[PDB]
């Protein structure tokens, strides 16, 4: 009585995959796992694109349990765009499986340079029912309705570069994931892992501003302007026409993120944003956050600040759960 959950692999310290698996043959296809798509997609092997050629592709045709939707997708990001058509199959995870309405990629054209640069495959969504691209529900959810879950949620353990792995379990929360009491933050939305904290960086604060809690980004993002107030005096350096600063590893100028509720308060110090790049020069850090302008005033929790706290997202409580990781196996 362990529990499910599958293992999840650093990638450089930038982000990671669980590896996953469509058809009863169980394809092989290693993934990103988003919070925020709500939708989960694969390379077909009718794929056309230099990008596919990569990773692995499925075939339909080796599925026993395939059906096709037939209807022409175009999956959209900011950071880009695959587009393809949909199609059904089950899709095991863990020691779990069930037969989902996924799209087939065909076309990777607009995902470039990014994905013919990646080792993932295809980009498993985790995200909200009425944010679903053709009225998909979410994997967690179906879990629950065919019993087959204990309860309707997913809790996030991220892994450390050399120094332990991580775990995406479906349903129950395994105790040894985190030390510190979990604090609850209601969604105050009903599409998104958004919630409402009060971000401050010294002098400068925001408060009552959103906070997306996303899987699939591996910095953290802050409003633009915020960001320049920020960086105000502090010794690091933009890389020309990249969003990206690098510093010393060293910089003592480099603040401590604070966000505050009603409910609790968490905090980013720079180990956990501060990425080492020793590849260009020495003590030589990127800062592994970006600057981004929604309409109203938004944060992105991503990689750095999920590989600190332990984390769950509740359906069923509308709720993002959060409480500080332990440090090794
Ligand atoms: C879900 C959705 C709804 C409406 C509109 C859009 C554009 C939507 O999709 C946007 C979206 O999910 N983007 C991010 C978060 C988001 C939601 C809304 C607005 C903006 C962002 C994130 O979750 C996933 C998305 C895709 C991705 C591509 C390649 C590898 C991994 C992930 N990842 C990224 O773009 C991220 C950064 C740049 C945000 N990213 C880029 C690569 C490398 N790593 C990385 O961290
Ligand atoms: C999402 C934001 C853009 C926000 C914005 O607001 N930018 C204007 C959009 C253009 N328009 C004005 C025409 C929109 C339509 C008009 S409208 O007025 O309707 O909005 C853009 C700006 C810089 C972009 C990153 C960098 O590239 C580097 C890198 C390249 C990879 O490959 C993909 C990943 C990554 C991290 C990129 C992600 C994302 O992509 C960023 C953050
Ligand atoms: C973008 C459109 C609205 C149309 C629009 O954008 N109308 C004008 C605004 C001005 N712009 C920003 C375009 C100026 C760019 C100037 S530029 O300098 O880029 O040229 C709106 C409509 C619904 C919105 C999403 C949902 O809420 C769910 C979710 C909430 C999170 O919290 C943030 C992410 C996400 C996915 C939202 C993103 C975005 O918010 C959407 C797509």
């Amino acid at each position: 009585s362990s529990n499910d959950n599958i293992e999840l692999v650093d990638f450089q310290n930038i982000m990671f995959y669980g590896d996953a698996e469509v058809g009863d043959n169980q394809q092989p296809f290693t993934f990103i796992l988003d919070t925020g798509s709500a939708n989960l997609w694969v390379p077909s092997v009718k794929c056309t694109t230099a990008g596919c050629l990569t990773k692995h592709l499925y075939d339909s045709s080796k599925s026993r349990t395939y059906e096709k939707d037939g209807t022409k997708v175009e999956m959209n990001y900011v950071s880009g765009t695959v587009s393809g058509f949909f199609s059904k199959d089950l899709v095991t995870v863990g020691n779990l499986s069930l037969p989902y309405k996924f799209i087939e990629v065909i076309d990777t054209n607009g995902f470039e340079p990014t994905y013919t640069a990646s080792t993932f495959d295809g980009i498993l969504g985790l995200g909200w029912k009425d944010l679903s691209i053709g009225s998909v529900d979410p994997i967690v959810v179906e879990l629950k309705n065919q019993n087959k879950i204990e309860n309707a949620l997913f809790t996030f353990y991220l892994p450390v570069h050399d120094k332990h792995t991580g775990f995406l379990t479906i349903g129950g929360i395994e105790e040894r994931f985190y030390e510190g009491p979990l604090t609850y933050e209601k969604l105050n939305h009903d599409l998104y892992w958004q919630i409402t904290l009060d971000a401050h960086v010294g002098n400068i604060m925001l408060e009552k501003a959103n906070c997306i809690v996303d899987s699939g980004t591996s910095a953290i993002t802050v409003p633009t302007d915020f960001l320049n107030k920020m960086l105000q005096n502090l010794d690091v350096i933009k890389v020309p026409f990249l969003p990206f600063y690098v510093t010393l590893c060293n910089n003592s100028k480099l603040p401590t993120f604070e966000f505050t509720s009603e409910n609790g308060k968490y905090t980013l110090e720079p180990e956990y944003y501060l990425q080492h790049i020793e590849d260009v020069g020495p003590g030589l850090c990127m800062l592994n956050i970006i600057g981004l302008d929604f309409p109203v005033p938004t944060f992105i929790l991503g990689d750095p600040f999920m590989r600190k706290y332990f984390t769950v997202f509740d359906y069923d409580n509308q709720s993002v759960g959060i409480a500080l990781a332990k440090k090794n196996l």
